[PDB]
């Protein structure tokens, strides 16, 4: 059984950074991508990025490309986030995914099929 | 970025009923289009990948279709493990999108 464990829940200060974590166990940790999601209050879920642990490739959405960075420990089967320049605006909800089995070789669904419990952080002053 | 609007925004309905939910996105994705469940607790979970493929072990009460632009999720027999918020989400281009989601209420 696939589970993905991810870390307590944070009370950030404004402009600090942080680093959260995503556990895998019950698969091939290098055998798929990890996805991170962020979600706001009671609205939709914004793809953040992904990063390929056999490869270390790491892919970014534009709108986090200098606010998250993306890193994966291949021994101890964990993937990381770290976050800078923290606001209210980053106070969200944040998954870490697995990435389903692709359909072909270079073709992905991008379907998350394994998800985190999710991780909220508070960025209050 | 393609842009993936939900309707309804939510949805009552009633042990037993069918029930069926609509999504578009703003470009042909191509069948790229997959469905999520997420309950009160936080927890998430892929339900249809690629417009009708059943994830592992979800009920075939949930079914899926759609092309281009235009998709559905259907849900027969609703129980009340089934109210939650569902999301539509593309994965035909980076990035991938999410919906704003439909609150399947009782
Ligand atoms: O493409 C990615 C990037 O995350 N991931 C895919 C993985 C990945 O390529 C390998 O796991 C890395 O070792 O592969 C996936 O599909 C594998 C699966 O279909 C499996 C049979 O169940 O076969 C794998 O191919 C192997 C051949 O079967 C062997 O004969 C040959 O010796 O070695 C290859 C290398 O693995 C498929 O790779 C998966 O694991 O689900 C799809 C992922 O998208």
């Amino acid at each position: 059984q696939v589970q993905l464990q991810q870390s307590g829940a944070e009370l950030a200060k404004p402009g600090a950074s942080m680093k959260m974590s995503c556990r895998a166990s019950g698969y091939s940790f290098t055998s798929y991508w990890i996805h991170w999601l962020k979600q706001r209050p009671d609205q939709g879920l914004e793809w953040i990025g992904y990063i390929d642990p056999a490869t270390a490739y790491t892919e970014s959405n534009q709108k986090f490309k200098d606010k998250a960075i993306l890193t994966a420990d291949r021994s101890s089967n964990t993937a990381f986030m770290y976050l800078n320049s923290l606001t209210s605006e980053d106070s969200a909800v944040y998954y870490c995914a697995r990435e389903s089995p692709r359909l072909r070789r270079g073709i992905y669904y991008y379907a998350m099929d394994y998800w985190g419990q999710g991780t909220t952080v508070t960025v209050s002053s």
